[PDB]
C-alpha cells in the first residue's frame, strides 16, 4: 500500500518533504515507489526479500569504489514493525533497457554496451571472496543444488510432461553431470541477477551507454559463469558471445554449451516453484519457457 508506505518514511524520516509519491516498480522481492522524482523507496514484499536486502546492505557499500557503473547507495535505512528493513536510495539514472529493448541498439552501443558489461563482471570476479562472505554473501553449492534440482524435477515436474520433454530434461541434466568440464570452477562474486531489466542506460551517450546496474538481491558466491544466464535468455548468444571475448574467454563454444545448461536449469527452476506456490498462471507459464528452450536446444542433444 503505496499510502502506508509514505507513512513509514514521513514517521521515519520527518525531514524528507514529500512532494510527489509514485510507483516506479515491482519484482518478486521488492515493491519500489519514487519520492520527488529523485528517491527510491524499495520495501521488500516477503521474508526473503527482507534477508536479500539485508545483504546488499552489507554488501553495496563495499562494491562502490570497485565498480565503475552507478549501483545502489543506501542512504535511508528504515524498519518495519516485523524487524525487517526498508532502503530509499538516489534513483539510479536512464531508461531500463528490457528484454524487448536490447533488440533495437544500434550496433557501435551494442558493441559499447558489452564492452561495459563485460568490465563489470570481471570487477565482481575480482571482488575478494572473503570479504564478500564476512559481508553475508551466501555461499551457493552449485553441483549440490543441481542434484536436488534433478530429484525435485523428476519427482514433481515430470507428471506434468509429455514424454518427449521428460527425455530432454533428462538428457540436459545428465550433461551438467557427465561432462567435468561443466563442473569445475573457481567460486567467485556473481550479481545473480543481471538481466536487462536491471540495465540503466542512456541511447543518447556513445562512450558509456550503460548508465547503471540495479538489485543485487541475488548476489552470491558461485560459478563466474552462472552470471551470463540471463545474458544468454534474454539477449541472446551473439551479445553473450562478444561479452565472453571481451572477458578474455578462448573457448567460446564450450562456455557457451554450458551457460545454456544453466537456462535451462533456471527455467525448470521457475516451474518447479510456481508449482510448489500452486500459482495457475505461473505454472502455464513456466510450460511455456520450457517448450521454448527445448525448441532453442534443438540439435545441442546430439
Ligand atoms: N529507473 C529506475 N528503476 C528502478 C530503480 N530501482 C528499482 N527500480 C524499478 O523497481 C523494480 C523493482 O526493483 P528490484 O530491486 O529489481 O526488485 P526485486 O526484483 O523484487 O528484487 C526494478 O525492476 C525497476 O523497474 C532505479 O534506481 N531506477
Ligand atoms: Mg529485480
Ligand atoms: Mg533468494
Ligand atoms: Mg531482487
Ligand atoms: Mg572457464
Amino acid at each position: 500500500n503505496k499510502l502506508h508506505y509514505t507513512t513509514m518514511i514521513m514517521t521515519q524520516f520527518p525531514d524528507i518533504s514529500i512532494q510527489s509519491v509514485e510507483s516506479l516498480g515491482e519484482g518478486f522481492r521488492n515493491y519500489a515507489i519514487l519520492v520527488n522524482g529523485d528517491w527510491v523507496f524499495r520495501f521488500p514484499k516477503s521474508q526473503q526479500g527482507a534477508d536479500e536486502l539485508n545483504k546488499e546492505i552489507q554488501l553495496l557499500p563495499l562494491l562502490v569504489g570497485c565498480v565503475k557503473v552507478n549501483i545502489p547507495q543506501y542512504v535511508y535505512i528504515g524498519k518495519r514493525s516485523d524487524g525487517n528493513p526498508f532502503v530509499g536510495y538516489r534513483k539510479v539514472q536512464g531508461q531500463i533497457l528490457g528484454e524487448d529493448g536490447m533488440a533495437v541498439l544500434p550496433d557501435d552501443a551494442k558493441d559499447r554496451l558489452a564492452l561495459q558489461l563485460a568490465e563489470f563482471m570481471n570487477e565482481l570476479s575480482a571482488f575478494p571472496v572473503e570479504t564478500a562472505i564476512s559481508a553475508g554473501v551466501p555461499v551457493t553449492n552449485l553441483k549440490n543444488k543441481i542434484l536436488l534440482l534433478s530429484e525435485a524435477v523428476e519427482d514433481q515436474v515430470f507428471p506434468l510432461l509429455d514424454e518427449s520433454l521428460r527425455d530432454y530434461l533428462t538428457l540436459r541434466f545428465q550433461s551438467y553431470m557427465t561432462h567435468p568440464v561443466y563442473t569445475r570452477y573457481t567460486p567467485r562474486l556473481i550479481h545473480g541477477d543481471l538481466s536487462p531489466d536491471h540495465f540503466l542506460t542512456n541511447l543518447n551517450s556513445r562512450q558509456t551507454p550503460l548508465t547503471g546496474i540495479i538489485d543485487f538481491g541475488d548476489a552470491a558466491i558461485s560459478d563466474p559463469d552462472y552470471d551470463y544466464v540471463y545474458l544468454l535468455e534474454d539477449c541472446g548468444e551473439l551479445f553473450t558471445r562478444q561479452v565472453m571475448a571481451y572477458r578474455g574467454e578462448v573457448d567460446l563454444d564450450t562456455h557457451i554449451r554450458k551457460v545454456s545448461l544453466f537456462v535451462t536449469f533456471d527455467q525448470v527452476s521457475y516451474l518447479l516453484e510456481g508449482l510448489r506456490a500452486r500459482d495457475q498462471d505461473w505454472i502455464s507459464e513456466g510450460l511455456e519457457l520450457l517448450e521454448e528452450d527445448k525448441a532453442n536446444n534443438f540439435g545441442a542433444n546430439s
